[PDB]
């Protein structure tokens, strides 16, 4: 029932990978609760980037989030904060394992398709964040295979 | 720039096919231009439904979309309407082709995964009751080796 | 609950297609009831196709069979004998089309890689003649999705 | 010429991953050798688990292998034992790295989709214990290529 | 042993699809008997689509093949010609069927991703004007497993 | 701007492992450069492998390279010398990892798929003495969303 925040970046949507990476999450045995293709405008994208407010890339950041739609996504499931920057692999892509998101389809740490929630507190406030409006709720037959008990 | 609404439904969602049924899309070279996951309503159902109102089976169809999550999709590109609806197959299990979607992944009329927009009027329709918020606009730096001119 | 019976051919074996072919009858959300590999020996072969013995090509389809280990299958589920049919293509996968399994794989006659029931009484015949010992029942968590009612 | 015990837990049978994990084995270069989709009998699976007898999660697993029926293989090759295993990947799926079948595939270390001999010893007992009958045979057209000597 | 003559066009280059083209062909159990990659020149253009000198749409099919480089291939096997031509799919977007290349990635006629050979006449000719260094010879291990005899 | 040399050896081709190995080169965002299909002559093996002429096992590398055809291919990229390795996997597959090309295809050393430059100086060596004739060129309408800047 841990929940995390996926986004797929601006290169992600362009370069056809939205399909690819959600497979992935569902193959995995993630539940999607969330999900929206979305521009994002430099108010909200200055939230998003709170935290780097101080850094000197953080307008080069806001630039480039604002470039191009995004898909949002909430994804539930065990320790789906840590196995979910697992899936997506290391934060230089070209550190990043083959089989991995970023492994497989990325090079440059500035285009680095996606992004991942960094903790269950960071989670916790980027959902808060980008669905206001909640979650769409369901139960799959397939949970009791999925997991025990 | 023709447009079409298609929706992955609740058996589309349950199975783990969101992400593959996306791939499709986006590998045949249409653009997403709307996306979400949502649980639906009875009077939205009833209003998405309004055509087949007088037949019997109507109550089936609004029961069966209100019980279970669904993907809402908006897709942009040449003949897209008729284009998308060849994808995704013909509604008769009997008469899909392996290679569709539901050529592929269906075997109950009942539960044939996704539904495409019959006609450029009705998709327009169908665009503007789920998505009264509009769309998520942008431009493939793909579309000169997509489209000629 | 219809059934038949599906059997990868010697070259489906040796061309490495075993998990190829099983994944698409999976993903189309048909049930697999039985399966082994096994090798075949000539008598066993020519009851297999005794509703042919009278045939001049009859030797031809024996000798084949035995030329190696063959998968065996029994698949079950809604218009399985005839969609199993659809999903392998036309005997000659020269008129096979691309998407199904022999219009992906197979360009011979004498190397068509797969076998499925022609009817529901070839099948009946051909999955007591097969799997005497019984099927390995089970039910799918999936089929209220799979299939409506 | 080495062989090992691969067996699809029921979980990996009603997920649909039987042809999936099928072909990563045969990709990889390795022999199948035997193959059968059985229900497994409780005094059955107290030997199979005897090794673990002592352990307090034993029952558990005895309770959960007899739950639906699994898919038990012998494949042969080089090292097929030890390589079975990183094709596998961790136990914990926690751990999995992605690209393995339980770090692409599961979550649940009680859900984990698959089993693969330990060593070469315990390839030996299960290989005598599910297959007493013995192996098919036959020989790949593909030595030569992927193997030398 | 019939040879053909498939090319990927610009466009297939560009969207990334060299390997998956190469794939389908390597599945369906053809040979590949000459492979490179070029930049085609204007005057060779000129001759490559010498008996359309008089259509007016001419200079745009020269314009076209020359501005990004092609995969230029030679494959062999049984009725390659017209099995190529029908993994492919029609030339026209609007009746490609799914499972075909066209039919999968293509939109556009003006955009049709790849070129083959329509008859054993086009074929030999196309063969000795791309590749008049002749072709890389080697006999396939698979040999006997894709053909009878 | 960085190139590399990247070779499918001749038990890769047997296998019907180009258009999967090119896929993943696509597909992680690299250039194709260069690519053609070749039957290597001894005399150029001996150049080839100059750096281990006095190696034992020098001969026997000769006469495996020139025993069947290999793609030759030049791709460029980011880091795409150390990262071409990375995605080829270890040089024993014993240690290749799933998810590398070695990884998921393996299992001798000696028939291990494929080889890329170790190095910038061994790649451009390489390059040289591949494809005196040079390299194609072209600029993938993708670069802005693969690279930043």
């Amino acid at each position: 029932m841990e929940s995390t925040f996926i986004m797929i970046k601006p290169d992600g949507v362009q370069r056809g990978l939205i399909g690819e990476i959600i497979s992935r999450f569902e193959k995995k045995g993630f539940y999607l609760k969330a999900l929206k293709l979305v521009n994002v405008e430099r108010s909200f994208a200055e939230k998003h980037y709170a935290d780097l407010a101080s850094k000197p890339f953080f307008q080069g950041l806001v630039d480039y989030i604002i470039s191009g739609p995004v898909v949002a996504m909430v994804w539930e499931g065990k320790s789906v904060v840590t196995t979910g920057r697992k899936i997506i692999g290391a934060t230089n892509p070209l550190a990043s394992e083959p089989g991995t998101i970023r492994g497989d389809f990325a090079v440059d740490i500035g285009r680095n398709v996606i992004h991942g929630s960094d903790s269950i507190e960071s989670a916790n406030k980027e959902i808060a964040l980008w669905f206001p409006e909640g979650l769409a709720d369901w139960q799959s037959s397939q949970h009791p295979w999925i997991y025990e008990k």
